[PDB]
């Protein structure tokens, strides 16, 4: 089971050139597998329902990579090794916070950032510190 989602100001997140971008206004968006990590209680729970996030069937997650700075990256690795233990998975972890209409998901493995999309269409999705500004941190879902 899959879900689709856009941000707050609508704008659907969709797969190009390997990148998820947020637009196509001008399209069900990308099925995104949302898979809480099996191994809760080694991690920072008041923060959210730790998920790593995937597309394409699970076949490619998102990570935060492993360098000093963040950055988003789509990765080929399936949901099911990270899931299973057999590769690790902080980096691709984020923290989902349900407000309700919507969630915010914030890096476990870089506290204090979280995904977020521009005001500009169809650019990439990306990580953001600032709250409240510009950058939307807040993301509905429809299920698949």
């Amino acid at each position: 089971l899959c879900f689709r989602m856009k941000d707050s100001a609508l704008k659907v997140l969709y797969l190009h050139n390997n990148q998820l971008l947020a637009g196509g206004l001008h399209i069900k968006g990308e099925e995104i597998s949302v898979v809480p990590n099996r191994w809760p209680e080694a991690l920072e729970q008041g923060r959210g329902s730790p998920v790593i996030l995937g597309v394409q069937g699970g076949s490619q997650c998102l990570s935060c990579g492993v360098g000093q700075e963040p950055t988003l990256t789509l990765e080929p690795v399936n949901i099911m090794e990270l899931y299973l233990g057999a590769k690790e998975s902080k980096s691709f972890t984020f923290y989902r916070r349900d407000m309700g209409l919507t969630s915010s998901f914030e890096s476990a493995a870089y506290p204090g950032w979280f995904l977020c999309t521009v005001p500009e269409a169809d650019q990439p999705v990306r990580l953001t510190q600032e709250l409240g500004k510009s950058y939307n941190t807040d993301f509905y879902f429809q299920q698949c």
